[PDB]
C-alpha cells in the first residue's frame, strides 16, 4: 500500500468515519485526472487507492469531502472541502500517510513518508 | 477589509515573510477565475486583497504558494501548496481572516469569520 | 508588552473569548510561582500580563484554562487546560506571541518570538 | 491497551522516534505521582503503558520530552515539553489514543477515543 489516508475528528476525539475522498493526478495539460477514490472506514482509513505499479513520480491531490461529513452531523462548516497536494518522489523506498484532523473551522495535515 | 491573511512559521517560530498567494472565485461555467493576489509582509499578514463592493457571495480559494517559500529557507517541502476553499457572504457581508501555520510536511488552516 | 497571548475557536471560528489562564514562573527551588494571569478579550488577546523588568530569563509555564471555555458553551472537552511551557529571554530580552487553537478533543499552539 | 500514545514530526514528515515521555496521575494532595514511562518504538507509538485494572478513572498527565527531541536532531526548539493534560471517564469501554504532531516552535495534540 504506497497511499493511505487517516482523518480524524477533533470535535468528537474519534475517527472520521464515512468521509468520501477523491485523489487526482495532474495531467500533461495542467488540469486533473481522477485517479482513486473511497470513503474512510470505521478506523478513518482508506486503503487500496493505488498499488505500486500505478503510483508513478507526479502531482497528486487529496480532495476529503469535510463539508459532507460536518453537515451529516448537523455541524455548520467553513471549507468546501480540505486538499492536499503533493509531489510523489523516488528516492528509496517510500510508502504515503496522509493524515489529516478536522474542526469545523479548522484542518491540520500531516505527512508520514516512511520505509 | 473584508479578507485577510495571516502565515507563521512553526519552524522559525516567526510570521511567514514574503510567502506568495492567489485567491479565485468560482464562476458561473465551474472554472477557477482569478480573483486577487499578493504576498505576505513582515508581519505575515496580506491585507488589501479586495473591497467589501468586489466581495460578493460566492465560492473562493486561497492558494498559499508554501513550496516556494520553504525552498528559499533550504528545505525540500512535501506540499505543492495550501489551499483554502469556502463559501464566503452567503448570510450576507462578513469579514474572514485565513490563517495558516506552517512546517516542512504539515500545515494548519483556521479562519475567524466576524460580522 | 513582551508576552501576549492569542487563543482561537476552531469550532466557532471566532476568537475564544474570556478563556482564562494564568502564568507561571520556575523557581530556584523548581517550584513554579504564580507570576501572571487574566482573561482573554473580545478579540482573543490578552496583554498587558508584564513587563520587559519583570519578565527576566526563566522557565515559564502558560496554563489555558479550556475546560472552563468549552463548558460553557455546552461541551465536555478532552483536556483539562492546555499548557505551554517555555524558557524565555536567555538570549537577551525577546517579545513572545503564544497563540492556540481550541477544539473539543484537540487543541495547537505556537510561538512568535521577535527581537 | 487502554492508552497509547502517537508522535509524529512535521519536519521530516515522519514517525517521532525515541522520545521520551512520562505519564503521571493527579494524588489526593494536588501532586503529579509516576504513574508509567517509556520511549516511542519506530513507528512513533508507545503501547503498554498501563493495563485495563490500573487505568482507573482521574486526572493524567502526559509528559512528551520534545526539546530533548529537537536537540537530538540539532534543531533549535521553543517548549520544554509537551503536556497533555486530561479526565479518563468511564462512560462505557473505552480505548485512549493521545496523538501528538511535534514542530520546532510548534506542537498539535489530540485525542481518539474509541470502544
Ligand atoms: O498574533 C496574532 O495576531 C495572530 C493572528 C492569527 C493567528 N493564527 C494563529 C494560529 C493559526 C493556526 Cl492555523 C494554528 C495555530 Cl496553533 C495558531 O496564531 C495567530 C496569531
Ligand atoms: O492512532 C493512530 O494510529 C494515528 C495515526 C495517524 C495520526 N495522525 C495524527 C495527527 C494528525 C494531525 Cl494532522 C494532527 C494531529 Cl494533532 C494528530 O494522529 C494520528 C494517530
Amino acid at each position: 500500500c504506497p497511499l493511505m489516508v487517516k482523518v480524524l475528528d477533533a470535535v468528537r476525539g474519534s475517527p472520521a468515519i464515512n468521509v468520501a475522498m477523491h485523489v487526482f493526478r495532474k495531467a500533461a495539460d495542467d488540469t486533473w485526472e481522477p485517479f482513486a477514490s473511497g470513503k474512510t472506514s470505521e478506523s478513518g482509513e482508506l486503503h487500496g487507492l493505488t498499488t505500486e505499479e500505478e503510483f508513478v513520480e507526479g502531482i497528486y491531490k487529496v480532495e476529503i469531502d469535510t463539508k459532507s461529513y460536518w453537515k451529516a452531523l448537523g455541524i455548520s462548516p467553513f471549507h468546501e472541502h480540505a486538499e492536499v497536494v503533493f509531489t510523489a518522489n523516488d528516492s528509496g523506498p517510500r510508502r504515503y500517510t496522509i493524515a489529516a484532523l478536522l474542526s469545523p473551522y479548522s484542518y491540520s495535515t500531516t505527512a508520514v513518508v516512511t520505509n
